[PDB]
């Protein structure tokens, strides 16, 4: 089951891509860029979950199966997945590539402390796991405040839009290390099946989601 | 064998390396940015071979996984030289050239991951390489070409003669690894590092001389 | 001892990396992007030592291997360098084609020196040389071509960008002095001593500099 589910998903990105294409062609003022970002996002997962789909992506280590095939994915798409909320926020502005790298490496960080404490036990774990929470809490502090500023900057009708694409891809940013926790990787409350099934359906709406709401947001503010 | 013909690749690099730098010195109106590129291939490149010529760059079927550590680094730049020559003259789009670069690295990595693979996955990986790379030639010759023809007939002529030049030598690779021991095994191992020996030569440096020379005779 | 050493370099990182952005938020006319890189040096070596002290960084090859001082320097010391090329840079046009040269040798150099430590014989001494060569490059482009730069941005920059080229140039000379003196290399050094220096070259390094750099750089604001 865990095989055939990871098949669907590679799938389901796969679609995800090619409609972000199709939008590209009549691209109603949105530039190329954030249509690549948009299209790269789903096809690296899409890649990175066919590799467990295949029995590759994943090895036993604490006796434990470790996904870390996961971790190659997020540390390339939840980047880019900031990136795409960055250029959201400075839409119609000046763009401010600091704070948007800003954001990438905290991510990136935030990302391999996770595969460091999949690999780590006991009290070192959770070392790694709390660094990697508190990378996420600044980046939460960022895109709430200084990045939400630069999208009020650009006026009422963007920043109402980055709003919305905000809270969205927040929600589902605080689901991934609260189900990692509570997992196999963690304290192992929740059962193995139960964590593969999450990991499937959140990123369905990080991955392919986020950029239909983001792009078509973008895309309505054209006359 | 092996070992001698990868010592003689590495320094034939550096010596392409130093032509470059010395091209660099005399621009004629090409920008420094193109240079660095032209050099920074075949010194990886270079470096990368050197490893196996000490045999450290393979592990025993032998998986020359030094090759991936090149072309990982040395074929998007390839591709980022081949988009710059297209736009030489004209307004950038680096969102097509990091589209390429995407594209390229990816193709690079199935390549990988298809060698530590067995049966039908080792020839699925392959496969999505083999996709990125038809996608690849389609920018090359379909909207990457169209900013080359609207840079004018001399620079839409060099860029064309360089596309077809890097092009012949793409297809080669995927073919070589298919036809060789990473593959349906039908090329002896010697054959398959002789051709990972001829080809790299003529681009890793063959390319950047006929594209350097191209640009630089735009100066007159 | 050589657990502790490591647990208290990482609070210094943090301390540094938190002294940075305070200056980050009453710039001086120095630029945000400048602070960024001067935070992401320290927090990232931080990290690489604590995976040390842990006994996570490091493994036996007979010899210990501190693997996790390579993933440091790949991306500490070409940020490093990219700080001293904006100084030169300060006040006038970018030359980010210097800058990504000087990166490229510097990842190479980084890269030579764990090829190099992993190698035995004549082979260890080869990758060594190469990444020696590297250097020389590197020092002959500072004191070379970014330092006419440096000049072209007047009297009281040049002065600043020798003064901390100097300083850089120094400690950079010192880590292959003590890479060759220590175990990876002659093995004249005892495993301790090797130790301490590659603590305390990196407090100069990787929080000195910054401090120097920025309060230079911010010297030369009006008003
Ligand atoms: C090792 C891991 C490294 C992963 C990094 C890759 C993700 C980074 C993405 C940054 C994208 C920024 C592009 C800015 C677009 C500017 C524009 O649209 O004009
Ligand atoms: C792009 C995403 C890449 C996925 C990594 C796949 C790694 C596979 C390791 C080989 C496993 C095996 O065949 O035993
Ligand atoms: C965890 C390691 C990841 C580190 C990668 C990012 C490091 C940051 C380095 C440089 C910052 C780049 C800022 C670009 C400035 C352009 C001007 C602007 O628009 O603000
Ligand atoms: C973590 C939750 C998000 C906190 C948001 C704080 C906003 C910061 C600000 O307004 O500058
Ligand atoms: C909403 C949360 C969905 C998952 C809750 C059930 C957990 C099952 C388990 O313990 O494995
Ligand atoms: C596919 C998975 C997630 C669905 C995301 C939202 C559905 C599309 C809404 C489009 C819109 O808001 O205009
Ligand atoms: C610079 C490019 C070099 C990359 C390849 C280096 C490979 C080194 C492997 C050494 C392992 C061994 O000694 O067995
Ligand atoms: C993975 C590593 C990939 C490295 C290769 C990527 C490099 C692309 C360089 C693009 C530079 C374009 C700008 C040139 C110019 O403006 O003159
Ligand atoms: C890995 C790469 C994934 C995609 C990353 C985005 C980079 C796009 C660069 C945008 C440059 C805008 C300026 C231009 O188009 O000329
Ligand atoms: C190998 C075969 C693959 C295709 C080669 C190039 C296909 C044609 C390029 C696009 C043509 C165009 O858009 O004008
Ligand atoms: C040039 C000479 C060709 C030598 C023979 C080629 C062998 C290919 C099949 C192994
Ligand atoms: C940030 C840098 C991280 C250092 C890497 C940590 C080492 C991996 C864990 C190895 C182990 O548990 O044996
Ligand atoms: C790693 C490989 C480095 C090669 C990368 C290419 C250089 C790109 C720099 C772009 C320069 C923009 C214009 C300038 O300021 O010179
Ligand atoms: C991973 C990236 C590795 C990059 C390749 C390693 C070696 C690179 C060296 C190329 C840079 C040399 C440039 C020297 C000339 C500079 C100048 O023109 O002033
Ligand atoms: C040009 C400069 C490049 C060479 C620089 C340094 C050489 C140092 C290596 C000598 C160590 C040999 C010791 C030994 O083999 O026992
Ligand atoms: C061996 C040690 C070599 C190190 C120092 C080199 C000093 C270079 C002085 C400036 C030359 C650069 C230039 O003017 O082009
Ligand atoms: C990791 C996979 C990366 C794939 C990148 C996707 C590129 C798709 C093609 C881009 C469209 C450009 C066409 C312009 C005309
Ligand atoms: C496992 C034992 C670790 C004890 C030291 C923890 C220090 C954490 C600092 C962050
Ligand atoms: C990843 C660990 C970070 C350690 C601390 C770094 C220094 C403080 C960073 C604070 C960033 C806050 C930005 C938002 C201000 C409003
Ligand atoms: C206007 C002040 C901004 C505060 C936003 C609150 C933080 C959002 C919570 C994220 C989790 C969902
Ligand atoms: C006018 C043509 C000049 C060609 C010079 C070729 C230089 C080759 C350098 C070494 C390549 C191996
Ligand atoms: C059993 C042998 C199967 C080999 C499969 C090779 C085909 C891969 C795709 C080629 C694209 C033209
Ligand atoms: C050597 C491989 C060449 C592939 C490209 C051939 C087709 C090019 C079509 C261009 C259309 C004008
Ligand atoms: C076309 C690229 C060069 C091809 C070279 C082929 C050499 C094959 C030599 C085989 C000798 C016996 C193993
Ligand atoms: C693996 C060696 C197979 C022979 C070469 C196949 C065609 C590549 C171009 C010459
Ligand atoms: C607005 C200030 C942003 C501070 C973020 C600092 C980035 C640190 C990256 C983490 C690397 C460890
Ligand atoms: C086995 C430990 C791997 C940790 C990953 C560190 C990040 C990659 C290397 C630096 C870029
Ligand atoms: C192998 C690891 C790769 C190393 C890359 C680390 C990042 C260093 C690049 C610095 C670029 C910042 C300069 C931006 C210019 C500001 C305007
Ligand atoms: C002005 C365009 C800047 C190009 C960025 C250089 C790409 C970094 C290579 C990794
Ligand atoms: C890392 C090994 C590099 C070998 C030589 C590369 C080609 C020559 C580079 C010369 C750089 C000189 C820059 C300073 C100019 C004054
Ligand atoms: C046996 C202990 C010796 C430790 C010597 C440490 C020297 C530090 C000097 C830094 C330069
Ligand atoms: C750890 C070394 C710090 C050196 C800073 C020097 C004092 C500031 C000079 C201005």
């Amino acid at each position: 089951m865990i095989s055939i589910l990871h098949y669907g998903y590679s799938f389901i990105m796969l679609l995800g891509a090619l409609y972000f294409y199709l939008l590209s062609k009549d691209p109603k003022g949105v530039p190329a860029s954030e249509y690549l970002i948009a299209m790269v996002i789903p096809l690296w997962s899409g890649a990175a979950y066919l590799s467990i789909a295949l029995g590759q992506g994943l090895f036993q280590y604490d006796d434990t199966t470790i996904y870390y095939a996961r971790y190659i994915d997020w540390v390339i798409s939840t980047p880019l997945l900031l990136a795409a909320l960055a250029l959201t926020a400075m839409f119609g502005g000046k763009k401010n590539l600091t704070l948007l790298f800003s954001l990438v490496a905290l991510d990136v960080f935030m990302i391999i402390t996770g595969f460091v404490a999949d690999l780590s036990i006991g009290t070192t774990k959770y070392i790694w796991y709390s660094l990697g929470v508190i990378a996420l809490i600044i980046i939460l502090v960022i895109t709430f405040g200084p990045l939400r500023r630069i999208a009020l900057s650009n006026g009422t009708r963007l920043a109402r839009h980055y709003t919305r694409v905000a809270i969205y891809l927040s929600a589902l940013w605080v689901c991934y290390p609260t189900a990692w926790l509570l997992g196999p990787s963690g304290l192992g409350l929740a059962q193995e099946l139960t964590e593969v099934l999450v990991f499937i359906i959140l990123p369905i709406f990080s991955k392919v989601g986020f950029s239909i709401v983001d792009l078509h947001g973008l895309r309505k503010l054209h006359q």
